[PDB]
C-alpha cells in the first residue's frame, strides 16, 4: 500500500469509522482515522484557506483552516515524520464525493520544503495562483482537471457547473521532493491552499486533503466517499 | 523592565541561578532562568550554526545548534508568544563575558517574520552573510562592533585579537518587526545565525543569545557575565 | 538637495516641463523631466499594479504598469545606478495633487534588494496598519483601518483634496550597492487605486529611491510629485 | 531539432566556428555561435560563480561569471525570449570535453522562475545527492557522495576524461512565459570548479533552457558543449 501523511478537511461525519460527529479538520498518519481532529465549520460557497506547517526540530505537524469572516479551526499532532515518510515523496491535493457531493475547487496552492545544515540549504518552492488548462508540472489523477478559469477541480463537475457524486481526483506536483535527509539539521515544509467547497445537497461530502505520499502513489481502488482518495480501507 | 524572549547558547554553567551543571542551549521567557534547556557541547574555535523556529499554530518555540562534525543540541518549549511579546518588537543578538571570556563572533544572521491570512501576507526578511564596517541597518549597543573582516563582534576583542572580560554587546535590526497581529491566521518567525566562540581561558564564558524585545530595549545595567546582556537580574 | 531615482506614474501632462502630451509612465534620474517615458492609459477607479526591476549586470531600470483588463505600459532606461545613488538609501512611495486631484491609494507594496557575490532585504505589505511602525510617513500620507496607505489627503466624506503631497518610506536604510558585490539587484511592486471625479486627474504616484535622510522638498505639490524642489 | 537558449562558459577558443581568440562567456540563442561574448579569465582549480538574469520587461538576458579574487566577466544581449522559447521548458546545466579536457564540477545550482500579473518555481541545490530523484542526468553526468555534480566523466583516480559530454535537467517542466503575465522573469546561479592539467582546458559549462524533451544531440562533445548538433 502507499504511505500517506495527510491533513484532511473532512466535510462529512462518518462516525462508523471514527470521525467525530461534526465536520472537522484532521491529521492522518497512515490511516483515514485521524490521530487528531478539531471541529470545523465549513462555510458553503465561501473561499477558505488552509495552512499546513511542519519542521523536524519541533516535530509537530500543524494545520489551520480559515474563512474570510474570521472563523478558524486548528489541529496539531506531535510526530516525527522521519519515522513515517520515505526520504523522497510527492506532494499533492486529493478530494472525493460519495452518496453526497460538493465542488472540491482549488483556487491556489503553494508548497515549500527545505533541508538546512550549517549555514543561513536545499530547497523546493512552487506556487500556483492560477492553474492552466495543460498544467505540465502537475500530475492529475482520477477525475481531477484544470480549467481555463484558472482553477483545479479535484472532483467531477457537470457542464452546468454542478458537482457529481462518487468522484475522486488528485493533483501531485511533478517533481519528487526530498522531504528528509540524514545530514540535515533542519527539515521543514509548509503548504497553503485556497478552496471553494459548494453544495446544494442535503449534506456536503466528502472533503479535501493535502497529502504527502511515496513518489509512485496512485488513487486506491474504491477510495471515493469517506476515504478521500487517500486510503484503500477505513483501517 | 524590557520584555525579553530569547534562545541562549550558554557556555558557562551558573548553577547558583538555575543553570544545569553543563553548557546548554535554553529557551528564556522573561527570565534568564530558562524554561527549558538541553545539554550543549560548545566546540572551542569551531563555527557553529543556530536555527530558531516559531509559529502561532503549533505555539512551540524550537531551537537547534550544530557544528560541522555533526553534533547538535535541540530544545523546544510550548508557549503562546501572543501572550508574552508586544505587537511590535525589535529582534537582535546579544552576548557577554564576565570573569571568564570568549570571542562572541557572529559570521551571519538571517531572520524572517510573516503574518498570513486568507491567501497563499505581510513579511519581513533580512540576511547578513557579511557585515559592513558602517552597517546602517543595525543598531549596535554596548561593546558590539562590525569589522572590515565581515563579522559582527558582539563583545570586546583586543587589537591582538584576544577577547576581553566583563563585556556586553548587542545588535538589533533597525526596523521594528510586527511579530503578531490579531487578524492574521498565521504568525511565524525563523532566525538563523552562525557564530565562532573561541577561548584560551580556564573556562569559556558567557554565551550568545538571539532575542526579541520591546522596540526600545537597551542593555540592562550590570548585565555582563551570567545575565548575557538580556536581564537586569537573575530572577 | 536630495538624490532621487524614481519611477513615475504621471497622470497629468505638464507639457510645460517636458511631459509628453498624454498620461505616461517615466524613469526619473535626478530630475522630474523623465529620461524615458511611455504612454499610459490610467483607468479611473480601477486597481493597477506597478512592477519596477533593476540589476547591476544589465544596468537597465525597467517598469511596467498594468490593469486587470490587461492594458499595460512599459518603459526601460539604460543606467548604471552605481554612478547615481549613494551606497545606502531609503526606498519609498510618493504622490501629489495640485489644481486637479485624485486619490493616491496604495493597496500593497513589496520590495527586495540583494547583494550577491548574499545580503538581502525583503518586505511585503499586503495590508497596512493604522500605526505602521516600520513606515516613515511624510507630508499628508496616512495609513487607515481599511488596510490601505493614502499618500495624499482625502476628506472625511472620502474625496481627494488638491495641492496635497505625501510619502511613505521603509524604516530601515537599504544597502543598494556594495563594491565587492558581483550582482546588486532590486525589485519593487505596488498596487494602487487612482480615482478622480475631476475634469482631469492629477498628479500621480512614484516609487523612489533616495538618500537616507530625504524629506519632501518645499513646494513639491502638483507636477513635482513630492520628489523634486523644481522642474530642472 | 531542440530549441536552445544558453549561457556558455567557454574555456577553449574555437576561432574556426566564431569564438573570439580567448576564453569567453557568451549568450547563445539557437546557435553555438554566440550572439554576444565577453573575454573571460578562467582560474584553473578555483571555484567560480555564474549568475544569469532575464525578465520580459527589459528583455535583456544578462550573465556574469566571477571568482573569489573579484575578477569577473559580464555579457548582456537584448532579446525577447517569448519569440524564441516554447511556453514550457526544462532548465539545465551542460558541459563537454574534447581533445583537451577539464573537470566540469558543479558545487551548487539554484533557479527561480516567476509569472506575475503569481506562479513561481524555485529550487536550490547546495549539496547534490547520490541518487538525485529531482534531476534528469544525461550522457556522462553523475552525482557523487562529495555533494557535487560531475557533468563530464572523471576517472577513478580523479582526473577528467576527454570527448565526454553530460547534462543535468530539473525534473519538473517550467512555465517560462504565459501570455497573460505582466512580468515573466527567471534567474539562475551556479558554482563550479573547472580544473585541468592539460596544455589547454576545454570545452566548458553552460546553463541552458530547452524544449521539455531535450536530449544530448548526437556528436555534441567538444566545442558544441552538449547543446547543439552542429556549429551553424
Ligand atoms: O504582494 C505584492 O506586492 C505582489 O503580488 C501581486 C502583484 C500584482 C498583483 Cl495584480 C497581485 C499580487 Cl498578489
Ligand atoms: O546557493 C546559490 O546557488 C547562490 O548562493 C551563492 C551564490 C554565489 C556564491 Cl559565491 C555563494 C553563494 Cl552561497
Ligand atoms: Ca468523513
Ligand atoms: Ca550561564
Ligand atoms: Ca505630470
Ligand atoms: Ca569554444
Ligand atoms: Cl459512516
Ligand atoms: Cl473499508
Ligand atoms: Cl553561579
Ligand atoms: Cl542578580
Ligand atoms: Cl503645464
Ligand atoms: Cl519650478
Ligand atoms: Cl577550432
Ligand atoms: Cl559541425
Ligand atoms: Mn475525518
Ligand atoms: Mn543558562
Ligand atoms: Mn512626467
Ligand atoms: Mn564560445
Amino acid at each position: 500500500a502507499d504511505t500517506i501523511v495527510a491533513v484532511e478537511l473532512d466535510t462529512y461525519p462518518n462516525t462508523d469509522i471514527g470521525d467525530p460527529s461534526y465536520p472537522h479538520i484532521g491529521i492522518d498518519i497512515k490511516s483515514v482515522r485521524s490521530k487528531k481532529t478539531a471541529k470545523w465549520n465549513m462555510q458553503n460557497g465561501k473561499v477558505g484557506t488552509a495552512h499546513i506547517i511542519y519542521n523536524s526540530v519541533g516535530k509537530r505537524l500543524s494545520a489551520v483552516v480559515s474563512y474570510p469572516n474570521g472563523d478558524s479551526a486548528t489541529v496539531s499532532y506531535d510526530v516525527d515524520l522521519d519515522n513515517v515518510l520515505p526520504e523522497w515523496v510527492r506532494v499533492g491535493l486529493s478530494a472525493s464525493t460519495g452518496l453526497y457531493k460538493e465542488t472540491n475547487t482549488i483556487l491556489s496552492w503553494s508548497f515549500t520544503s527545505k533541508l538546512k545544515s550549517n549555514s543561513t540549504t536545499n530547497a523546493l518552492h512552487f506556487v500556483f495562483n492560477q492553474f492552466s488548462k495543460d498544467q505540465k508540472d502537475l500530475i492529475l489523477q482520477g477525475d481531477a482537471t484544470t480549467g481555463t478559469d484558472g482553477n483545479l477541480e479535484l472532483t467531477r463537475v457537470s457542464s452546468n457547473g454542478s458537482p457529481q457524486g462518487s468522484s475522486v481526483g488528485r493533483a501531485l506536483f511533478y517533481a519528487p521532493v526530498h522531504i528528509w535527509e540524514s545530514s540535515a539539521v533542519v527539515a521543514s515544509f509548509d503548504a497553503t491552499f485556497t478552496f471553494l467547497i459548494k453544495s446544494s445537497d442535503s449534506h456536503p461530502a466528502d472533503g479535501i486533503a493535502f497529502f504527502i505520499s511515496n513518489i509512485d502513489s496512485s488513487i486506491p481502488s474504491g477510495s471515493t466517499g469517506r476515504l478521500l482518495g487517500l486510503f484503500p480501507d477505513a483501517n
